[PDB]
């Protein structure tokens, strides 16, 4: 299991343009679009995005290539993050890509404001940084996926995945 296998996962795969959970305009795997309403703006920023008149549709060819641009810079926003960084240096191989996947979910912002858990995580304390995680609009709207990356936290294994 990897960072790839892990997102793949928790993302899924679209081939057409849809809505992510908090209704903005996604598309490939987990490659957000645009934060706004227009059908029109996201059809726009995908056609930059690929480099030619999409028409709302990409291969599965250039939605993994997407892919790979975005797991890149995820994890280069992390070594950049004066607040990310160090938690990233302090962990192994298993729990740095759950830090990966909550970083490409909701950006090195949203991260960076765990302070709380980072600050757990940072000590290795891991049982209370799962349930600090737990108390977060994150858990609370995505529940599901929110328990296999903490469990991945608490653990440091991937059992959370297998199977899946
Ligand atoms: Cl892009
Ligand atoms: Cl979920």
């Amino acid at each position: 299991m990897n960072i790839f296998e892990m997102l793949r996962i928790d993302e899924g795969l679209r081939l057409k343009i849809y809505k992510d959970t908090e209704g903005y305009y996604q598309i490939g795997i987990g490659h957000l679009l645009t934060k706004s309403p227009s059908l029109n703006a996201a059809k726009s920023e995908l056609d930059k995005a690929i480099g030619r008149n999409t028409n709302g549709v990409i291969t599965k060819d250039e939605a993994e290539k997407l892919f790979n641009q975005d797991v890149d810079a995820a994890v280069r926003g992390i070594l950049r993050n004066a607040k990310l960084k160090p938690v990233y240096d302090s962990l192994d191989a298993v729990r740095r890509a759950a830090l990966i996947n909550m970083v490409f979910q909701m950006g090195e912002t949203g991260v960076a404001g765990f302070t709380n858990s980072l600050r757990m995580l940072q000590q290795k304390r891991w049982d209370e940084a799962a349930v600090n995680l737990a108390k977060s609009r994150w858990y609370n709207q995505t529940p599901n996926r929110a328990k296999r990356v903490i469990t991945t936290f608490r653990t440091g294994t991937w059992d959370a995945y297998k199977n899946l």
